[PDB]
């Protein structure tokens, strides 16, 4: 007999936990550190093991300081839940104490870093997207044309980043004195970070197609040629991703990379010891240095380097820290001889072998990797082993296994996500499996439950695509765009390759879980679904409910979608 | 913002707690009780102090044993709940060690009594229902019964019982244990509710009638029957509408427990005897005293000591969550025609005066709020609802006349009296926010009401609901197809007008649909239509399909499934 309270008790903290995020050194060497719980913000002060919260009410985000400047500029919501914002300055010795900035009108706010002198901001307003410095009083540095965002700032010049069409990023610069606007692109791909040398050339890390690398660009002549680091350690690293660089007080680069999910953090190219999982950016604290820290295991926290030993870190119960009892990172061969990277939780409440979820990423051009994960957590806690496959059309190893998926939905990524289930058998992790997955997930759910019965004994399909052909229809011009692009533009693979077509060969109980009222994730097509289940006698339960919303932050969030997929399995679970 | 890990636990505690219920004495004068705990069963000896558990592995019920016996029959599902039973034998001076009754082949086992040297029963096989009986020489069918029939007392070779032997009535029976045979007599006045065998071998029954209910005295040789006349008053004086249950004491003195208005009395050879408010079971004579059953809208089912009420064996519930359920009284409402109609309320102990309160519709729509413990009563006072439980016009409980009211006017006057009963909740300033739910007769309640009579209520749950009686004749098995042309006078003007599909536009307030997936009584097509309409006409609801609702709430999943989801949703609503 399932365990409900116990799995409703252990979901909340889970949800509950504090996780934390690094910002940046303020005052007289203080961590500035903004801290969440169910995705209500604060800001803080941490020196000498305490910390002291900067806000009174809760805020949206802060605005990146330069070390040492003593204050600290908030972010907040201007009305209840709206996307426009304003800005309220903190003395960091009268912490508490907000004065609003009036002279910023309320706008969305995209960026912003202080110097201490002026505080340089990205905003968008009605009719536009500008570059503003405040101080003198306000001032248009320049419009932008599109959204973007603020880098970093040394001396007078401006660097930063900013989606100006081409389908990549640039990288700009302003100055702050003489505003106006230079816009540099990249043919191979795009710029992801940005920081500005004591020389006054612009440091970028460039993703491609294949590997990332350091580029240096010099403002004023518009040239570029790559960075040669005087260790090799990240070079040799060959990443896939640069998540965040940044120049020190020393003078020395640190940089944090990306390769299969995981990170790795290097000064002037050379390897530091951090503990496994991913990382946030680097900064130089009393002398060491400071990064965030998660994983599959591990919500975000912040941590020393080399020690790894963690500063601030939310508290979990020991029991429930045990049932997540670790994750490796495993290549999956699938059907054409290509290998899946797939990212395995084992649950400390299941034996082995014992039941295995495969949990089946959304998007479909996202990325499972080893970061935390509410519903990976929460199945761990429930006594399910979860595997996570990044299934052809994921991000994260290159454009190449990104474009794989297009025209071939409920194809090639079902075949992969099919050889993750089947290797956790193999292995000998699963004794049982099951399918769960949201957006895109909810949709290969639906199409291995139709297309592949027998593989799995049970599947959950949240805010899952139905019909294709329908969800044209009923859809708007820029999503109408994406659902051509992914089926090729042809009618006989978007009705083939929707599983309301396929009901027939359903044999295995299915839960929908579903938005009311998303524009993007239709009910009607839905309805349709249960209507043939109905008529056809096959056996499901459904959970229709308005505000699914986007992501799963507050206890709330939880019982309206992830309950009913974790009491629904676990409920199966007893039916062997 | 909801506590819901809090009414998850609550509402677990309410489901857990042992629920009592008295059998009789056996053995040495110890108490036989069985044990209700989440739809687990056991039997206990009780005699002062600590309980002795009779059986091994859960069972099903018990016969009923003769004052004395120092044996217990139990009666036990052989396969997974299928309704194939065997008996065991559990002397009372060897508790937990069974054997089991092999001379009996499984079969659906309906009521039985067990002599000391016989054990008599009722069953039914693939074909029929028989009155069996088994001594030392063997297993003997004493008659086949024309329908469901159930031993109500032995007593010398005479047996007596009680039979659906058709005439839209209850019908006595009686047989001989030595020489079978069988003798029905029936009553043009009603039906006969309860049976026990005198001193000189008249059969004394109860019988119900239109209006008031009666103590009878039939001669099983003549079939002449006559009014009992009890030495002391109080018993007619009481003009009971019912009688649950009646017995000969060792002493030869009769006890009956008679009900009236929601309610129960205890009488001994016609005299009251002080008992806890509420309802009561059986009644028995325990070292030389009166001790009984008793249940209440806030007092789960317990066996109490009369006159005192001290209680015997109780089911522990915490000390805020016992406070949280505050006292029940009943009140009669004033409706719409000067008719009143009686209403069951619950008060919450979290709840301030006047608070939010929920008008819980019952089903049927031929049944009763009486003053007896309701798991979804105690669980909206546990989440901080006062609870108005109103007997529309259509209960049962107060005379066939106002049972009657209902044909061919559903949505019509009962609705009214619904109606009036929020009413009254705010007039009298009970309520603050008023909230409607039920489940079957009670869900097509909430849809009138949120459809005829918007404004009224802020939220609803429907759940089992009727949506479209039209529709349901045409997808209906031939026995309820009756049950719906008597209820709407056989029009299709009625059928159309009075099912809420036909109204949606009207409604103004949030609704929330439970449903069945798979009940053939309570379809699912026509739900799915209602949603298109909601969805087709922009109002905004939520809904949850299960497989296998069921009939009652018994287990904690049984709980997750119904009523947590009602729960949540009027908590949710509560807040905004
Ligand atoms: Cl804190």
């Amino acid at each position: 007999p399932v365990e409900f309270s116990r799995i409703v008790r252990d979901v909340e903290r889970l949800i509950a936990v504090e996780k934390y995020s690094l910002q940046g050194v303020v005052d007289g060497d203080k961590l500035l550190v903004v801290g969440f719980s169910e995705g209500s913000v604060n800001a803080y002060l941490y020196d000498g093991g305490e910390t002291v919260k900067l806000n009174r009410e809760p805020i949206n985000s802060v605005l990146d300081p330069h070390y040492g400047v003593g204050r600290v500029i908030l972010v907040r919501d201007v009305s209840k839940g709206a996307e426009q914002h304003a800005l309220f300055k903190v003395n960091t010795s009268r912490p508490g104490e907000e004065q609003r900035l009036e002279a910023v009108k309320p706008m969305r706010i995209l960026s912003g870093v202080d110097t201490g002198e002026a505080v340089v901001f990205t905003g968008a307003t009605e009719d536009r997207v500008a570059l503003y410095a405040l101080d003198g009083g306000l001032r248009e540095l320049a419009r932008l044309p599109g959204f973007g965002f603020v880098s970093d700032i040394r001396g007078d010049l401006i660097a930063g980043l900013g989606f100006f069409g081409g389908g990549r990023v640039s990288l700009f610069t302003s100055n702050l004195s003489s505003g106006g606007l230079r816009v540099f692109d990249s043919g191979e791909g795009s710029f992801s970070s940005a920081s500005i040398s004591p020389g006054m050339k612009v440091t970028a890390g460039l993703e491609t197609a294949r590997e990332a690398r350091l580029v240096t660009v010099d403002p004023r002549d518009g040239s570029v040629e790559d960075l040669e680091l005087p260790s090799k350690d990240f070079s040799s690293y060959r990443p896939t991703a640069i998540t965040w660089l940044g120049y020190l007080p020393d003078g020395r680069l640190a940089v944090v990379a990306r390769r299969e999910g995981r990170s790795a953090v290097f000064i002037d190219g050379e390897r530091v010891e951090a503990p496994q999982g991913n990382h946030g950016r680097v900064v130089l604290w009393r002398g060491k240095l400071v990064t965030s820290h998660t994983s599959l295991s591990t919500p975000p926290r912040i941590v020393s380097l080399p020690s790894g030993e963690p500063l601030l870190e939310g508290g979990l119960p020991e029991d429930l820290r045990r049932s997540i009892a670790g994750s490796r990172l495993v290549w999956v061969e699938s059907f054409d001889g290509s290998r899946v990277p797939t990212y395995v939780l084992e649950s400390g409440r299941a034996p082995t072998p014992g039941p295995t979820v495969v949990l089946v990423h959304g998007g479909p051009f996202a990325e499972d990797s080893d970061s935390w994960d509410t519903f990976a957590a929460s199945l761990a806690a429930a006594g399910f082993h979860v595997v996570m496959p990044n299934y052809r059309g994921s991000t994260g190893y290159g454009e190449e296994w990104r474009l794989k998926i297009i025209g071939d939905p409920c194809g090639g990524e079902l075949e992969d996500v099919s050889a993750a289930a089947r290797w956790a058998r193999e292995s000998g992790l699963a004794s049982e499996l099951y399918i769960m997955g949201y957006s895109y997930g909810g949709y290969m759910t639906l199409c291995a439950l139709t297309m592949k019965p027998g593989l799995f004994k049970a599947g959950v399909a949240g805010a899952s695509v139905v019909d294709w052909e329908e969800m044209y229809e009923l859809s708007d011009a820029a999503f109408r765009n994406f659902i051509e692009q992914l089926t090729g533009g042809s009618r006989e693979i978007m009705r083939s390759r929707s599983p309301i077509n396929h009901v027939d060969r359903i044999k295995e109980p299915l839960a929908l879980i579903h938005p009311q009222n998303a524009s993007r994730t239709p009910l009607k097509p839905l309805l349709r679904l249960m209507g043939e289940l109905l008529a056809r006698g096959k056996t499901f339960e459904a959970h229709i409910i308005p505000d699914a919303g986007h992501a799963i932050n507050t206890m709330e969030d939880a019982v309206k979608i992830l309950l009913p997929a974790v009491f629904f399995l676990a409920t199966q679970r007893e039916r062997r």
